[PDB]
């Protein structure tokens, strides 16, 4: 694929997360082949680590609002990222920005495509994945 | 920056990193402009949480060799990965692929950059951080 990094920001962020996986000063940082990388750590002494190093997703909540007094009939189940995502993509080329099942239950469904112009399209979707609506 | 995604795979993911920060199926997913994602979660009840959603890097231990029975002289801290980055960079333009300082203690430092040639090009560096050799 596109092994590798142009950010020593990057690198150092791979060191730092090998740094506290494992004692000793980091001596090797090397791209594998998957997309992952492996740091060797190396003590005073000459013990030697390797790391393996993988992008992860950390989640912290944000905010809450408690029972206003309906949960929700449909939701962004992987089926359902996976229709929107296609549907919107060919609908209109670019990085999706936003998917929801909020809507207003005739279009359950809207994605935002950000676009190379820079121009958000906000599409809209019926239950069954047609295109409903455009807003660009 | 390039805000958002044209990666199911990534959506489902994000999806996932929040559905175990709390309760309550997926509604929205949404890029904010910094680099980071919001996931709107509700429970059956109609309870929304919103939580934050990161890139992170995971560090698990791969491998181990005790002391041979010399620590390293020069090590990968931040200043050093920032040095031979650019060194390297400078000496030919690509992604970066491995940086070591396991070198021959003339040459102590070591770079490996990868070309849209998919072309590897190995540089060896003095402790000055001048370019001492390479390897197409
Ligand atoms: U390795
Ligand atoms: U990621
Ligand atoms: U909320
Ligand atoms: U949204
Ligand atoms: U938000
Ligand atoms: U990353
Ligand atoms: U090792
Ligand atoms: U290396
Ligand atoms: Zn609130
Ligand atoms: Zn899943
Ligand atoms: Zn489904
Ligand atoms: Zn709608
Ligand atoms: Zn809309
Ligand atoms: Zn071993
Ligand atoms: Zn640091
Ligand atoms: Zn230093
Ligand atoms: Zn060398
Ligand atoms: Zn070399």
């Amino acid at each position: 694929t596109g092994i590798g990094t142009a950010s020593a920001d990057e690198l150092i962020a791979i060191a730092d997360a090998a740094r506290g996986a494992a004692d000793g000063e980091v001596t090797s940082i090397d791209a594998k082949r998957d997309g992952t990388w492996e740091v060797q750590l190396t003590t005073a002494a000459g013990a030697e680590t390797e790391v393996r190093v993988d992008e992860a997703l950390v989640a912290s909540v944000t905010s809450t609002d408690a029972a206003d007094g309906t949960g929700p009939a449909l939701t962004l189940d992987d089926e359902t990222i996976r229709a929107l995502v296609s549907a919107a993509l060919a609908e209109a080329e670019g990085m999706i920005t936003d998917l929801d099942v909020d809507g207003d239950d005739v279009s359950p469904y809207d994605a935002s495509v950000l676009t190379s112009d820079n121009r958000s399209i906000d599409i809209d979707f019926s239950a069954d994945f047609a295109v409903v609506g455009t807003d660009i």
